[PDB]
């Protein structure tokens, strides 16, 4: 089983305050990174080609975009814009299936405070453990301590640079890259619960 992705409108349409602040961020603008001339220093430092159009090369776009090479997924012949940058499902995973809960169960809970179980989300393939996923492009060179491996690899790795070291448990947490956190009325509950979502719902910003 899987589901297939669809892109970020969706989810920011339902979730306006976490897109206005994942806008901003890195990963929103990943693609521009690919484009001529743009960081041209650290390009050169990993060796790469400062002026080259790397928009639609298969061994860089895949880890700046949306589920490429996955159902659904952003493809060079069809680069949906909705998909372009690492955006909501790179993270959360595919939403065709958990979204359609995320309305129904908003829903039932407005209309009565019925909870419904992360268990039902994650059947739908949602993500609440992350690792894996960050992993699959910042861990993904050649003899990563990540054993899933395989090319192409980024070239951005601690051997060009010791800032590109990635460790979850620091980065997932890196306020000055990931999008701002709102508190939660709380309609779901229960496992699989990310391991830091207490602390982040206790810090968070209000809902407004
Ligand atoms: C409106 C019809 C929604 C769409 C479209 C999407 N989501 Fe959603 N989401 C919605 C509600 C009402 C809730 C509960 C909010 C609350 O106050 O409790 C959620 C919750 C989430 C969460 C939090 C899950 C948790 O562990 O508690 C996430 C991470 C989330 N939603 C993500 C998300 C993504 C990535 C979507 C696009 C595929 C998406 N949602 C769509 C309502 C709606
Ligand atoms: C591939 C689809 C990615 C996934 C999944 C995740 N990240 Fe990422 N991240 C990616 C890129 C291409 C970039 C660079 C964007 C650019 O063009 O400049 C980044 C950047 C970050 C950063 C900022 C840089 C840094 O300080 O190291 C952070 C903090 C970061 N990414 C964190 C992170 C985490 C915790 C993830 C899983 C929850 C995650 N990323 C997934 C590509 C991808
Ligand atoms: C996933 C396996 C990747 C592939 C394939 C490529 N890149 Fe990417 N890139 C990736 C990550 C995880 C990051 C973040 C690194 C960090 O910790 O900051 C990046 C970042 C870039 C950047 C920005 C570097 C900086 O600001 O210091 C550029 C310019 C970039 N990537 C270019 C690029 C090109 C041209 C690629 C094909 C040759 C390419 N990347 C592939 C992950 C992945
Ligand atoms: C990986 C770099 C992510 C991207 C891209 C997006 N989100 Fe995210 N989001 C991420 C984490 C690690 C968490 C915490 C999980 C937890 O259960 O605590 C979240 C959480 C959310 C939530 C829950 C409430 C909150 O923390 O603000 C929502 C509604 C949410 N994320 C929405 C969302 C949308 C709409 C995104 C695309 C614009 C998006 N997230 C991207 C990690 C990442
Ligand atoms: O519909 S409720 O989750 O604001």
């Amino acid at each position: 089983a899987d589901a297939p992705f669809e892109g970020r409108k969706k989810c920011s349409s339902c979730h306006k305050a976490q897109a206005q602040s994942w806008k901003d961020t890195a990963h929103a603008k990943a693609m521009e990174s690919l484009k001529p001339n743009v960081k041209k220093e650290a390009k050169q430092k990993a060796k790469l080609d400062p002026a080259k159009d790397y928009t639609q090369d298969k061994d860089c776009v895949g880890c700046h975009v949306d589920g490429f090479g996955q159902k659904g997924g952003y493809t060079i012949e069809s680069p949906k814009p909705m998909l372009t940058g690492v955006g909501c499902e790179s993270c959360h995973g595919p939403g065709r299936n958990f979204r359609g809960d995320h309305r129904k169960s908003g829903q039932a809970f407005e209309k009565s405070g019925k909870k419904t179980p992360r268990k039902d989300l994650a059947k739908k393939g949602q993500d609440f453990h992350f690792e894996e996923r960050c992993s699959a492009c910042h861990l993904n060179y050649e003899g990563s301590p990540w054993k899933g491996a395989k090319a192409p690899y980024t070239p951005f790795t601690p051997e060009v640079d010791a800032k590109y070291t990635f460790k979850f448990d620091e980065m997932v947490k890196e306020v000055k890259a990931m999008h701002e956190h709102y508190k939660l009325e709380g309609v779901f509950e229960g496992e699989p619960k990310f391991k830091f979502h207490d602390e982040f719902q206790a810090s968070a910003k209000p809902a407004k």
